[PDB]
């Protein structure tokens, strides 16, 4: 394992292909903090081809950082070298992992999650059916690609995809994802996961399925808090009695059965993305 505990440097193998030399990075304002790490936005040179500076987010550690962060952080590092690049993927850009603190550079989104996004539209140019829909398929297209590299996400959710500048959806905060014991799944937020996920142990696409499903609702509501007025310790029990989330107003018919076919009880009942892609493709291609 890599270490704070060092008194000569970092002991993190070289790998020199996503290496970006610390001149070539200049850090900038503050971004905010997560679970692990601290983002700030910076200019990176040529790491997208032409010495033209391109705006970036760089993930390291907090000033509050503990060795597990550290750890942590190269092992979400790991897993997006392992994800090719995708528009709808927030994508690893390069690190700075030698010779100073580590700097894992990603793909900047200016408008930050998606939940605080639609939020802060609620209508008291307004986002539209159509928006919304797209914002859907966008997302889907993603988890296609995701699920095509054989990558589990595991924590889903409005919170977990970002918006760029052009509108663009990027799913973000792969700490949790997972290149496909008794505390299997036990770090997975309970309202976005499938049941599967802790009544099993096990954790496959479908179980991401059920986990979009989740995130259809907190589109269409506008950044709803899933399952309101329910605590997390009566979930599990409502949803075995077969209850689900009720239709949003912005929600179609056809959507809401999108919406409910991801929260079949049965993974194998419930769709594939790129089954989603094709259902949301034509909402969006008759909705225009
Ligand atoms: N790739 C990114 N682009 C942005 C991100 S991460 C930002 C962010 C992510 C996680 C976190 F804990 C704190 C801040 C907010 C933002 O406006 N853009
Ligand atoms: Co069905």
């Amino acid at each position: 394992g890599p270490t704070l505990a060092n008194v000569s440097e970092l002991e993190l193998p070289a790998d020199p292909k996503w290496e970006l030399s610390r001149a070539r990075l200049t850090l900038g304002k503050p971004l905010g903090e997560g679970a692990f790490g601290q983002v700030v936005m910076a200019e990176a040179i040529g790491i997208d081809r032409a010495a033209k500076p391109v705006t970036v987010a760089v993930k390291m550690l907090k000033d509050d950082a503990t060795d597990k962060d550290l750890s942590d952080l190269v092992s979400e590092m790991e897993m997006m070298k392992m994800i090719g690049k995708h528009k709808n993927i927030i994508n690893l850009l390069g690190a700075c992992t030698q010779g100073g603190p580590l700097y894992v550079l990603v793909e900047y989104a200016a408008k930050g999650n998606l939940r605080e996004f639609l939020r802060a539209r609620r209508p008291p140019q307004q986002l539209t059916f159509k928006d919304l829909v797209s914002c859907a398929y966008q997302v889907a297209r993603g988890m296609e690609y995701l699920a095509s590299q054989k990558c589990i996400h595991r924590d889903l959710a409005a919170r977990n995809v970002l918006v760029t500048e052009d509108n663009v959806m990027k799913i973000a905060d792969f700490g949790l994802a997972r290149d496909v014991n008794t505390t299997t799944n036990g770090r997975l937020p309970v309202k976005w996961m499938a049941p599967e996920a802790l009544f099993d142990r096990v954790y496959t696409h479908q179980s991401d399925v059920w986990s979009f499903g989740v995130l259809l609702w907190e589109i269409f509501t506008l950044g709803g808090s899933p399952y309101p007025g329910i605590p997390v310790e009566e979930l599990f029990k409502l949803l075995k009695e077969g209850h689900r989330m009720d239709k949003p107003a912005n929600c179609t018919h056809d959507l809401y059965m999108i919406m409910r076919e991801c929260w079949h009880a049965a993974p194998s009942q419930r769709p594939t993305f790129k089954q989603l892609v094709e259902d949301l493709d034509r909402v969006l291609t008759v909705t225009s």
